Protein backbone atom coordinates (compact mmCIF):
# COMPACT_ATOMS: atom_id res chain seq x y z
CA UNK A 1 0.00 0.00 0.00
CA UNK A 2 2.83 2.36 0.93
CA UNK A 3 6.56 2.50 1.64
CA UNK A 4 5.69 1.40 5.18
CA UNK A 5 5.92 -2.12 3.75
CA UNK A 6 9.32 -1.49 2.18
CA UNK A 7 10.64 0.10 5.37
CA UNK A 8 11.10 -3.32 6.96
CA UNK A 9 12.69 -4.60 3.75
CA UNK A 10 15.14 -1.70 3.82
CA UNK A 11 16.32 -2.72 7.27
CA UNK A 12 17.03 -6.13 5.75
CA UNK A 13 19.93 -4.40 3.98
CA UNK A 14 21.73 -4.65 7.32
CA UNK A 15 22.80 -8.09 6.09
CA UNK A 16 25.58 -6.29 4.21
CA UNK A 17 27.18 -4.98 7.37
CA UNK A 18 27.86 -8.60 8.37
CA UNK A 19 30.05 -9.25 5.34
CA UNK A 20 31.74 -5.93 6.04
CA UNK A 21 32.87 -7.24 9.41
CA UNK A 22 34.30 -10.41 7.91
CA UNK A 23 35.93 -8.24 5.25
CA UNK A 24 38.19 -6.60 7.82
CA UNK A 25 38.72 -9.84 9.72
CA UNK A 26 39.75 -11.64 6.54
CA UNK A 27 41.90 -8.67 5.53
CA UNK A 28 44.23 -9.60 8.35
CA UNK A 29 43.81 -13.37 8.33
CA UNK A 30 43.76 -13.79 4.56
CA UNK A 31 43.59 -17.59 4.65
CA UNK B 1 -3.80 -11.16 6.23
CA UNK B 2 -0.98 -10.27 3.84
CA UNK B 3 2.76 -10.64 3.28
CA UNK B 4 3.16 -7.65 5.59
CA UNK B 5 3.14 -10.26 8.37
CA UNK B 6 5.80 -12.38 6.69
CA UNK B 7 7.98 -9.35 6.00
CA UNK B 8 9.16 -9.29 9.61
CA UNK B 9 9.70 -13.05 9.49
CA UNK B 10 11.84 -12.64 6.38
CA UNK B 11 14.15 -10.28 8.24
CA UNK B 12 14.54 -13.05 10.79
CA UNK B 13 16.59 -14.82 8.11
CA UNK B 14 19.38 -12.45 9.09
CA UNK B 15 20.22 -15.07 11.71
CA UNK B 16 22.11 -16.89 8.94
CA UNK B 17 24.57 -14.06 8.46
CA UNK B 18 25.77 -14.66 12.03
CA UNK B 19 26.90 -18.21 11.28
CA UNK B 20 28.50 -16.87 8.11
CA UNK B 21 30.75 -14.66 10.22
CA UNK B 22 31.82 -17.54 12.44
CA UNK B 23 32.35 -19.58 9.28
CA UNK B 24 35.20 -17.34 8.18
CA UNK B 25 36.54 -16.97 11.71
CA UNK B 26 36.60 -20.73 12.18
CA UNK B 27 38.09 -21.17 8.72
CA UNK B 28 41.27 -19.65 10.08
CA UNK B 29 41.11 -20.91 13.65
CA UNK B 30 39.87 -24.40 12.84
CA UNK B 31 40.00 -25.64 16.44
CA UNK C 1 -4.63 -8.61 19.27
CA UNK C 2 -2.82 -11.23 17.20
CA UNK C 3 0.56 -12.91 16.71
CA UNK C 4 1.49 -9.90 14.58
CA UNK C 5 2.55 -8.34 17.89
CA UNK C 6 4.65 -11.34 18.88
CA UNK C 7 6.28 -11.50 15.45
CA UNK C 8 8.55 -8.59 16.33
CA UNK C 9 9.28 -10.17 19.71
CA UNK C 10 10.27 -13.40 17.96
CA UNK C 11 12.88 -11.56 15.94
CA UNK C 12 14.28 -10.38 19.26
CA UNK C 13 15.45 -13.98 19.71
CA UNK C 14 18.25 -13.04 17.32
CA UNK C 15 20.07 -11.87 20.44
CA UNK C 16 21.07 -15.51 20.94
CA UNK C 17 23.04 -15.63 17.72
CA UNK C 18 25.38 -13.00 19.19
CA UNK C 19 26.44 -15.24 22.07
CA UNK C 20 26.83 -18.04 19.54
CA UNK C 21 29.49 -16.02 17.75
CA UNK C 22 31.41 -15.36 20.94
CA UNK C 23 31.02 -19.05 21.76
CA UNK C 24 33.21 -20.04 18.83
CA UNK C 25 35.59 -17.14 19.36
CA UNK C 26 36.05 -18.07 23.01
CA UNK C 27 36.37 -21.73 22.07
CA UNK C 28 39.71 -20.87 20.51
CA UNK C 29 40.80 -18.09 22.85
CA UNK C 30 39.60 -19.69 26.07
CA UNK C 31 40.97 -16.96 28.33
CA UNK D 1 -1.35 4.18 21.20
CA UNK D 2 -0.13 0.89 22.67
CA UNK D 3 3.01 -1.09 23.48
CA UNK D 4 2.98 -2.18 19.84
CA UNK D 5 4.96 1.03 19.25
CA UNK D 6 7.47 0.24 21.98
CA UNK D 7 7.90 -3.33 20.75
CA UNK D 8 10.13 -2.15 17.92
CA UNK D 9 12.02 0.09 20.34
CA UNK D 10 12.61 -2.89 22.62
CA UNK D 11 14.29 -4.78 19.80
CA UNK D 12 16.60 -1.79 19.50
CA UNK D 13 18.10 -3.00 22.79
CA UNK D 14 19.90 -5.59 20.67
CA UNK D 15 22.55 -2.90 20.24
CA UNK D 16 23.91 -4.04 23.61
CA UNK D 17 24.73 -7.51 22.36
CA UNK D 18 27.23 -5.91 19.96
CA UNK D 19 29.32 -4.45 22.77
CA UNK D 20 29.05 -7.81 24.51
CA UNK D 21 30.84 -9.43 21.59
CA UNK D 22 33.65 -6.89 21.65
CA UNK D 23 33.80 -7.37 25.41
CA UNK D 24 34.98 -10.95 25.02
CA UNK D 25 37.19 -10.12 22.06
CA UNK D 26 38.88 -7.33 24.00
CA UNK D 27 39.13 -9.56 27.06
CA UNK D 28 41.71 -11.58 25.18
CA UNK D 29 43.31 -8.81 23.13
CA UNK D 30 43.34 -6.18 25.86
CA UNK D 31 45.18 -3.58 23.79
CA UNK E 1 1.49 9.48 9.28
CA UNK E 2 3.34 9.27 12.60
CA UNK E 3 6.70 8.41 14.16
CA UNK E 4 5.57 4.78 14.02
CA UNK E 5 7.03 4.85 10.50
CA UNK E 6 10.33 6.31 11.66
CA UNK E 7 10.58 3.82 14.52
CA UNK E 8 11.70 1.09 12.12
CA UNK E 9 14.12 3.52 10.47
CA UNK E 10 15.60 4.33 13.88
CA UNK E 11 16.41 0.67 14.44
CA UNK E 12 18.29 0.83 11.15
CA UNK E 13 20.85 2.91 13.07
CA UNK E 14 22.04 -0.41 14.49
CA UNK E 15 24.23 -0.56 11.38
CA UNK E 16 26.67 1.66 13.29
CA UNK E 17 27.27 -0.93 15.97
CA UNK E 18 28.75 -3.19 13.28
CA UNK E 19 31.53 -0.75 12.45
CA UNK E 20 32.07 -0.32 16.18
CA UNK E 21 32.92 -4.01 16.45
CA UNK E 22 35.43 -3.83 13.61
CA UNK E 23 36.82 -0.69 15.23
CA UNK E 24 38.04 -2.65 18.23
CA UNK E 25 39.12 -5.61 16.12
CA UNK E 26 41.16 -3.34 13.85
CA UNK E 27 42.52 -1.49 16.87
CA UNK E 28 44.50 -4.60 17.69
CA UNK E 29 45.16 -5.89 14.18
CA UNK E 30 45.88 -2.52 12.60
CA UNK E 31 46.78 -3.95 9.18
Amino acid sequence: ETGTLIVNSVLLFLAFVVFLLVTLAILTALR
